[PDB]
């Protein structure tokens, strides 16, 4: 991976963005603006980016006009052992975005209002394709130079619906995924219930160091998990006990057996954050607030339809 | 599972107005035909396990009613029985909460006074003798199973479903709950009494804590757990249980079994690691008064959570003994 | 066989004995050399085979309220612990030195005390109702004697737990206790509860604002014509409840009024006569505020004089009550 | 009926200190807060009205955690000698006083009729995601709080699921009664939407919308609005024949029962002026009045189906300007 080097005898390297990514001007096109992604030549890493490829291509395949916001995969070549993945040029992502221009305490909620449209957007064109992306966070969405437009990216994650709980992002990780209950398009939403209230505050909705901190915070906004949703877990012993009790596990393990979880988390508190707003962004917070509720629903059959989120107020009013 | 709705007669007497547990359904009722004093109503599922279960709970809270007509020995009161739409109903005394919702609402997840936490072990202890007069074993104490008055001062044992005659020794090492399971059940050696002591050694520890003793994953940790305080089983003790080679070598090591791939490490011996009083102080700074009892509780558990049950403390010693009597 | 007390003498190797406060068992006042000089009281149980048994109940019946009250809010004397001299059980106590008899004497001048002390002495009364309530426990014998006040005489702490009982014992004769503080039910032989406290409590609260004895009567059958000069006769319901009916009551129900040479005058109705009021006042006249509360104080023990224990007013009534309250 | 006294205690908890059979009460658990308790009559039908309370009350407070929707609170319930007795937050009046007291019987301010009608249709949308109709919405069972800036709909005893077709005629409030009720058709959330439109009338104006004395007066004064009732419409209804004839021809019954068979109603109805009716007003309130006639226009719609939606309803005019 050097700088000058030329791939697949048209793309110059002129850049690094940080797998390798590389920016280069395509010579057999003007020297137009791509991304080149190369994935590492051992065995885990190559049957991933078949995967990745595959996923890209049915998405992009499945969205002509490119209007619900996934990754534009342009082609892609061999060279020297290591497939290269060629992509449209984008800056870069979230996680960047938040540093830079939120400085850690997050973005405007205009903002967070139209990238929370193109995330629900992403949704719908995943749930068509009956693909879960299962990894959606901040460092897996990237901006254009304006920072207007995102793209879903890193599909290297993905899976067909029809297909454990320390695969992906712990913070992100949806409680159905942690209990080893069967699982739907519900943790993508979930994912991205995490990512607005993170794009808003700056802040880690669930930061949890394990599954089970996980559970405890999820619980501290919803109360105890339904015990018909506990029971239809593969791994309910390692969280619950047989009375359905909470086992919450401090890490030498020190545990606690709770009857109850009393609700303690102040959603809207925590997006207001002491900011003394102007009437119209305190109405956009308050909807975001609504919206959030309805997305964080602990069982997924209870969560706001892909459809509901669109039409809802925080995204219409 | 038989759903009961507020405002439903059983019995022709019983006004059901509230819920308490949802294993069983505990429902809140009135008696019509006395006064509408306050019951509660344990409705039995209605499959052939669940109704033998629950006549075996029916005889044996007989029994410890009948050996205690003046309720001194901490046993639930059942005052009566009926049977609705094929369901055993267990009518009792109006008892709110269990010591699990003790530990929520008043001990916040911390633990309660080590001075309430005395006057549950003698109380404890109390239904430990009334228990060992009738011959029963409990086999499932822990706070669950443990019920209050509405001010919390008086307790009483409670759901006599895994209780057995001394001698029915039908316990397998899956039956009850893990983390209150004795030592003798999980290695498969005959077994008394001594189950229950060692189970109220471990809700004792929980209720000034608020943490499980022994939180095993499985019945191999649930040893090595306890082994970690009083350091390897005894060779004499390993060779009179039929599940020995589950959990230990020919050369009588441990294994330490790491689960679905299993990890095996093979142990001649476990150090005594387990620090009781520096866990039941914790980061408390208590009033001398309060400081000896906790030391006091430490040396009970000492002598309650010998891993021999012939080595473990008599009830009439646990009575005795400074915690209790000073 | 009383234990002959030495000022100067040491109980325990670490109680130095400097002053008597009473003996009629032995309360001394001591320093504890282990722990700072600090103030106790040492009552000395009497070595015989009655007092032993009596002082041991004693002892389990205060570590029993003690550790239902562990911050101390329920007005109950504080046993800090126990020990064994010359074959004496020895109750060690905190450091108060007065009781309320000697309180009526000194303050009081034998005409009572401030009605807005008699209001903070019945509700610190009342929650030590409520704290034996808990416990299941019947003091059974509460008056002025068995109160104690700190040095301020602001705090009032419940005593002398020897007469003491279980509420299912169901033991207690008509003549075991202080004739005066004596309930209704315990003198016709009815079956009794914590109703009997309520009552000592009510007869004691009307000494503590007038100075003197509620019910003055000279035996058992006199409790009864007073406490029916206030109330009317015993309702019939509750004679034919009395295992000593036929002691005080004719086959007709009527009231054998014993005048003693053994004079009896057999009485259909009794009228009541007695003027709470008048005799709370007593020709005093007092500020608005002060006039209000005794008012009050008549109201509620007009509701804690009921001769049926059932129609008492509850603990939880009378802490709720406008003399406690308002 | 149970005659329950000042000072008494309920359920070893609730003082009564005040009457409003419903009372006021400080809760000596929760540090005297004031609950209002409700005690129903002792008898078979009151106490199966008072369970359905319980119930209908328990799903809609669930459905609605936040209190966002205006459904009254119930706290809790109780037994006190076999009276169920509910436990409610402690609202002050209902809209009934408001409308004699401050309204003085000539209605109230239009800025209040505007955050009401906003309120009563956020009730409605609750009541439809949870499957439930009131039947009987009108400013006697309308609560507001001590300020009168919050209203809370109360008396879920008349309620009933979408799916019970169980409401006959001569249930409920006859001034309130939408026109598929009394044709015995069958209905649903449009009989609440239809109260709701009768009551925002009587909120501005004071007095009833439909004074009729008869179920057939209630028709005939619907169609002085609306026009005759459509023929489709008629045709559906069980009791058809009680106020039409094979003609389809209305029959007016006057009471000594006379009887008008009509070809059609002319409608004489003038909403706009009954609204605005002796006033000189702001431009400003002017506009609003204007608008709560169209609003009430596309409530008082005589077919459930052509009648304004709760969403509708919500984003209308009359609301949103
Ligand atoms: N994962 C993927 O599949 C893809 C990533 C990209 C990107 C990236 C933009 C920012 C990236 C990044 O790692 N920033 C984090 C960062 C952190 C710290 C410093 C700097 N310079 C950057 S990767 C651009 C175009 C196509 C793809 S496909
Ligand atoms: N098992 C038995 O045999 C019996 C239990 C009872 C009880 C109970 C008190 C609290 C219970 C409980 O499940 N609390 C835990 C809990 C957990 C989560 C929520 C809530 N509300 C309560 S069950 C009361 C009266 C008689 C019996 S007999
Ligand atoms: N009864 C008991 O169990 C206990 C009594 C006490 C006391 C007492 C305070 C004054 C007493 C007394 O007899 N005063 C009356 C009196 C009468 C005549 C003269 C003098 N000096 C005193 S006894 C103090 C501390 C612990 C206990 S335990
Ligand atoms: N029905 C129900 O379910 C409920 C009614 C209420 C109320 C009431 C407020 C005023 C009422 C009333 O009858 N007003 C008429 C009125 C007018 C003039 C004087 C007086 N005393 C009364 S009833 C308050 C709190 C909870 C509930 S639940």
């Amino acid at each position: 991976v050097n700088i000058g080097e030329v791939l697949d005898k048209r793309y110059n390297v002129y850049g690094y963005t940080g797998s390798n990514v590389v920016r280069a001007r395509d010579n057999a096109r003007a020297n137009q603006e791509v991304a080149v992604k190369i994935i590492r030549n051992n065995e885990l890493m190559q049957k991933t980016g078949l995967k990745e490829l595959e996923f890209l291509k049915k998405l992009n395949d499945a969205d002509p006009d490119d209007k619900f916001h996934c990754l534009r995969l342009l082609r892609h070549f061999y060279h020297k052992q290591h497939l290269c993945l060629v992509f449209e040029p984008l800056s870069m992502n979230l996680r960047e975005v938040l540093k830079k221009y939120g400085k850690d305490v997050g973005l405007h909620i205009k903002a967070v209002r139209s990238y929370s449209q193109q995330l629900f957007l992403a949704l719908k064109l995943l749930k068509r394709c009956n693909i879960l992306h299962a990894d959606i966070k901040p460092d897996n969405i990237l901006v254009n130079e304006s920072k207007t437009i995102l793209k879903l990216c890193d599909f290297g994650s993905a899976s067909h619906v029809a297909d454990t709980p320390y695969l992906f992002s712990r913070f992100y990780r949806a409680p159905e995924i942690i209990i080893g209950k069967s699982y739907d398009y519900g943790i993508d939403m979930w994912s991205v219930g995490c990512t607005l209230y993170e794009l808003y505050t700056g802040k880690i909705l669930f930061p949890g160091k394990t599954n089970n901190h996980m559970l405890k915070l999820a619980m501290d906004l919803k109360g105890k998990m339904p015990n018909k949703m506990i029971r239809k877990g593969v791994f309910k012993d390692q969280h619950f006990d047989q009375n359905l009790n909470f086992m919450y596990i401090e890490v030498r393990e020190k545990v606690t057996v709770m009857s109850t979880i009393n609700p303690t988390k102040d959603l809207l508190a925590d997006l207001i954050g002491c900011q003394r707003l102007p009437e119209d962004q305190r109405k956009k917070v308050h909807q975001l607030k609504d919206l959030l509720d309805q997305i964080l629903m602990l069982d997924p059959a209870k969560r706001i339809s892909i459809n509901q989120a669109l039409q809802h107020a925080f995204i219409q009013e």
